[PDB]
């Protein structure tokens, strides 16, 4: 049953993952959280921690001005401001407040450019390690918004008949080999108009082109690392509760 | 500044979720999973039960036919038999394998032949409860795939010129209202036959046609509820490598 060939070592053939993916979506907590949770973690006792950072960080949502509309974003400035409360102590290591905007693109087009925001604040270690997530958590900033509609991350501001204004909020909890004794926490408030109605912006897709004025707010906080391993997980439940 | 008026109430009009999304990669787990991980829960006490649950189903995963290509796919038969294994002694609901089939239309219309099988699967309340998750998991078995194409629960087979072959497996843990004492899990192994190349099947939208034969391997398993909330995190931290 069929000779035994040669190994052929393709160098560039990129090998399937041996990652572990779980999302938890968790109706009525007791404490509202309006930050969409992205964390690539290497050991799960940093879990409660990469979760404290995203309560901490809910505090620096800010509302929109009138004119954008009834939303809410996170906040650069009132960011670092809370960053300096967050105990144990960390470090601000970078903050990036930068507006983007592209005329009669491709979204894609769109994607890569706040990808290249996002990634300046990552730096090139950190971008590689969570590259897969980062380029989904930005694909669906400005795609797949039918399903997220509804959801506490994204407000809708004003909807005109050329325009439509929403708000969305990521934040990113990065530990691993890239990290070392830290956690990297890099909340992102998205302020976000686009020449589509709502009715089109709920389908838009990566092919689809449109004029987009965005304003990003970002910051990257470096906490020690604390395992949680020996607390119970009534902890872990409070802390995504918030009751923590 | 600006007379209050009086309440009109749109009872139509969806007020925004209050629920919390987090999302977890797991890089480098001591054991593989090979299944994404999607959980509806409203007690975080009962995540450690929803995870190992997805680590009994592992087990049920198969290899696809050689003409098919080198995937691992979950199995039904294979689930049944995992399913009486499993403690604390659960019930299976109900089970499916069953074939879907479309020519030459939108892939909007493949996910709702999908969507609805997975209702019938699910039922009416359990279908209602996790709606925007259930939508969200079958778009991105379908699109939103260039980001997925090298994680742990996609599996690429014999791809021609005008066919891609590929396995997606997914798993729904659901605890809520509609659930009362007990959890339900709902693994699903999709076999997966596009009429597109892979380059395409990678930037595939909702909007994109194409021909599908598809194979739908479901069960659907319900464990009555344990609280994990006085074990220590080091438990849970276990359950996410399998080792526990
Ligand atoms: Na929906
Ligand atoms: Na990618």
């Amino acid at each position: 049953h069929c000779p035994l060939e040669d190994i052929k070592v393709n160098p560039w053939k990129t090998p399937q993952s041996t990652a572990r993916v779980i999302t938890l979506r968790v109706e009525d907590p007791n404490e509202i959280n309006n930050l969409l949770s992205i964390n690539e973690i290497d050991n799960p006792n940093y879990i409660l921690q990469a979760i404290m950072l995203a309560n901490a960080f809910q505090n620096a949502l800010v509302p929109t001005s009138t004119d954008f509309g009834d939303a809410l974003r996170f906040s650069m400035p009132k960011g670092l401001e809370i960053a300096n409360t967050i105990t144990p102590m960390g470090a601000v290591v970078s903050y990036v407040d930068q507006n983007v905007t592209q005329t009669n693109n491709q979204v894609s087009v769109m994607i890569n450019k706040v990808l290249e925001v996002l990634k300046t604040v990552l730096g090139v270690a950190l971008s590689g390690s969570v590259i897969d997530q980062l380029t989904a958590a930005v694909t669906n900033t400005f795609t797949n918004l039918n399903t997220q509609k509804n959801e506490a991350w994204i407000f809708w501001g004003k909807e005109t008949a050329n325009q439509t204004n929403y708000t969305y909020n990521v934040l990113f909890a990065i530990q691993n080999a890239q990290t070392g004794g830290v956690m990297y926490c890099v909340p992102v408030g998205f302020e976000i108009k686009v020449s589509a109605v709502k009715e089109q912006v709920l389908f838009f897709t990566i092919q689809d082109s449109a004029s987009y004025n965005v304003n990003i707010q970002s910051l990257k906080f470096a906490q020690p690392l604390v395992s949680s391993s020996q607390y119970p997980i009534a902890d872990l439940t409070s802390a995504i509760n918030g009751t923590l």
